[PDB]
């Protein structure tokens, strides 16, 4: 058995004018020596934060907790597929002091691609999708680790 463990940037992008909003993500894959199939945990958190010559303020923070089957096909490359929950925590504060907060979690779903240029160490690249409420929110990953 073997485990690689792989931590990169990530950058999400929602549909409405939500620019990009960088962060990182961890994933924490598990493999059989006699099989091709695993599993594979991933841990995304992106965030922006932008104050306005007004004096305006806004933070958002995305979270997503996904997991799924990982499919080793040879010795330097494997495919897999995630599902979980996304959690977005929408901060607003309207100078001086109006503030309005809003969290809620939605569904979240994942899928992407590792190689092995050499046995011991992972590239890792996925994308990840999420709803919450009525935004949607694309986060793409790349991600570098060791295998062990
Ligand atoms: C979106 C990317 C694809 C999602 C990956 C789904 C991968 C799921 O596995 C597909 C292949 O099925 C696995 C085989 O388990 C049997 C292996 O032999 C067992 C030991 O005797």
């Amino acid at each position: 058995a073997t485990s690689t463990v792989t931590g990169g940037y990530a950058q999400s992008d929602a549909q409405g004018q939500m620019n990009k909003m960088g962060g990182f993500n961890l994933k924490y894959r598990y493999e059989e020596d006699n099989s091709p199939l695993g599993v594979i945990g991933s841990f995304t958190y992106t965030e922006k934060s932008r104050t306005a010559s007004s004096g305006d303020y806004n933070k958002n923070q995305y979270y997503g907790i996904t997991a799924g089957p990982a499919y080793r096909i040879n010795d330097w490359a494997s495919i897999y597929g995630v599902v979980g929950v996304g959690y977005g925590k929408f901060q607003t504060t309207e100078y001086p002091t109006y503030k309005n907060d809003t969290s809620d979690y939605g569904f979240s779903y994942g899928a992407g691609l590792q190689f092995n240029p050499m046995e011991n160490v992972a590239l890792d690249f996925s994308y990840e999708q999420s709803r919450i409420r009525s935004v949607d929110v694309g986060t793409w990953i790349a991600g570098v680790g060791y295998r062990f």
